[PDB]
């Protein structure tokens, strides 16, 4: 199963990778990555990958240059290779990841 769990606000989206026996676990940027970056990302990973894309749950191609945070607001699936991977990501706000991963009362000069 392909899962997304937030942690330190960021969604972490686990996969099975065709070539691996182990899960791979992938941390993305919701307000600047983009569906493009996670399958490059994938793509990267394992090289007996010939295939990836994302699809709404209704099956139309999700195009690369969607945002993450707009690919999390609901379920979409996953292709790699011949296998189709329901995602079932957590609900939350689209103004939820503004303030992502930042430590409260400690600011970086």
């Amino acid at each position: 199963m392909v899962t997304v769990v937030y942690q330190n606000g960021l969604p972490v989206i686990s996969v099975r990778l065709p070539s691996r026996r182990e899960r791979c676990q992938f941390t993305l940027k919701p307000i600047s990555d983009s569906v493009g970056v996670f399958l490059r990302q994938l793509q990267e990973e394992d090289r007996g990958i010939d295939r990836v894309a994302i699809y709404s749950p209704d099956g139309v191609r999700v195009a690369a240059s969607t945002g993450i945070d707009l690919l999390l607001l609901d379920d979409f699936k996953l292709v790699i290779n011949d296998l189709t991977y329901h995602v079932r990501p957590p609900k939350r706000d689209l103004l939820s990841h503004e303030n992502a991963a930042t430590l409260n009362d400690v600011k970086t000069l």
